[PDB]
């Protein structure tokens, strides 16, 4: 039994941070523990929302509660979206303090920041925050999963080609992570302008036997939240099976991704009216009808080795 | 699509309320919107906890979120422990207004108050809260699920009987839920002292104004050990059973209760190889085995039979 230490945003409707993480990783067998960092009434992609915050503190004592009764041992923690230092400084004290105990336990870090829909009421995430991340965060993360922008942050460094993206996340490693995967780019795909293009490398400590991989997947024609939590969310999964092999484990996490937005649309454009574009509300993840999906997801792309 | 808005607490760790209703809905196939009415470390079974708490006004928060949005349509209300009568009545609030949109939406709920341990019952909540269940809740209440202490406070009488439980059973109908679920009883079960006895009631006036009501009794061989959480998983899938089988509460409870079979026996087994032999398992040992039984839950193999009465 694995159990995964998640801790992110909670929203009463819809899937993004915990509820895009929970579901997902239960299907697949594993044992989550989560942390709402904030409970709202649906994500910021809404017209409305309404919800309330938990500060540092409230963690700390929430955390407290599991280390006073002696069930704060953990395999790996969880994080994503996040938009208050204190609360992610508190979150790093958190990690080094388990990986004491169990310094075999992983952390999944999904560096969040810009003006990305969140389910935290939040508009936008603080430059103050980049600093944390870049200096405390980081170092003690084992797999990371920024996007483009949030590699360049990281890193102070621009990408304008697949050579500087490898570059960069060449940088990421000797920060700490022994596995980064830029989930999305600019970059034009060899494929067409209509390929998302993602990159993976991981570091195999014995010289460094590193393992690099390109995928593209087509992209879908509208706005979706909460893609990026059950990224990462599903990426734990499947590196935990496949520890060695980046390839695999991001052919079955990109090939799930891909079943659960088709199924996504399609339900979205049927829902809607002709010619009518759908709404946010229409657009919320269909999770639970994708549940054979995630189990078991049929490959649908190819990841080249490079 | 069937879509349950479910209030119920939260915890980090373990599973109770919100913990123990989502996932079983989820992999059954049902839409669910929670709401946690607080958040925990883990449950009071343990030596510690720490956490906070929603007040009434945070709740309509909420709700006040999905109405603005226009998206407070729902199928189905899943309500179960709660301390507080402030936020209980905010509860009943919400209920109503949405029956108003959809007069088929089902309200479930499981109204917690105690349990009779061995001979005398001890309530986990204020009294002032059973005026507030008897009064406005039970009325609005389309399912209910009471232990047979909480089916006595609710009527004001006593069950010393089969007989009796099915009067009491009875008088709950007037009150308002079609269905009605005895869960745990103190009564003698006819098949021997180490099987708990559940009586399940559900009715339906005809066209004519004749009323069919169908009874059955349930018995469940006692398991070595004291659970948390699994009354909140007992009313979470009797809903989706319920749901399927609508007109037929003996099937909807042989599928319920084979699966607390199955997640009982998988837990049990599960606690004695994590204590160590002779040892007692602890609480935080006991934790239900929620994701391990997933198979169990999406299609239990029926193991108990459901006398009609
Ligand atoms: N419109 C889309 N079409 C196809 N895939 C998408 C689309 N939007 C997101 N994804 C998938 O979601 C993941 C991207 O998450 P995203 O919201 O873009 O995160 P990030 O902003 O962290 O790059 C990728 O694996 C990608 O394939
Ligand atoms: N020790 C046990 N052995 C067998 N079944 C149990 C045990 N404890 C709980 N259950 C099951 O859980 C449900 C009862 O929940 P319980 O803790 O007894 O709730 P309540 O006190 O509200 O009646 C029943 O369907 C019952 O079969
Ligand atoms: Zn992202
Ligand atoms: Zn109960």
């Amino acid at each position: 039994e694995c159990r995964v230490l998640s801790i992110q945003s909670h929203v009463v409707r819809g899937y993004v941070g915990n509820r895009a993480a929970t579901f997902p990783l239960q299907v697949l067998g594993f044992e989550v523990d989560a942390v709402n960092s904030v409970q709202f009434s649906n994500h910021t992609g809404y017209s409305h929302w309404k919800g309330q915050v938990l500060n540092s503190d409230e963690l700390q004592e929430l955390y407290d509660g599991l280390k006073l009764n002696h069930v704060n041992q953990y395999d790996y923690v969880l994080t994503g979206y996040t938009r208050d230092k204190s609360f992610l400084a508190m979150v790093v004290d958190i990690v080094q303090e388990l990986k004491q105990q169990n310094p075999r336990l992983v952390y999944v870090c999904d560096p969040v920041m810009g003006d990305q829909r969140n389910g935290e009421g939040a508009m936008y995430v603080p430059d103050d925050l980049l600093p944390v991340y870049r200096e405390k965060v980081v170092p003690v993360a084992d797999i990371i999963t920024p996007n483009q922008f949030e590699a360049e942050l990281l890193t102070g460094r621009k990408i304008h080609s697949q050579e500087e993206a490898l570059e960069v996340m060449d940088m990421l490693h000797s920060m700490g992570p022994d596995t980064v995967v830029i989930t999305s780019s600019n970059l034009l795909s060899p494929r067409g302008s209509d390929y998302l293009m993602a990159l993976g490398s991981q570091r195999t400590r014995g010289s460094v036997v590193t393992q690099r991989i390109r995928m593209e997947m087509h992209k879908v024609d509208a706005v979706f939240v909460g893609t990026g939590d059950l990224f990462a969310a599903m990426l734990l999964a499947w590196t935990h099976k496949h520890p060695n092999n980046l390839k695999v484990a991001c052919e079955k996490t990109v090939s799930a991704m891909h079943h659960v937005l088709q199924r996504t649309i399609k339900c979205a454009k049927a829902k809607s009216g002709e010619g009518v574009k759908p709404s946010p509300a229409q657009l919320e993840l269909r999770m639970v009808q994708s549940k054979k999906d995630i189990e078991s997801p049929e490959i649908v792309v190819q990841a080249t080795v490079l």
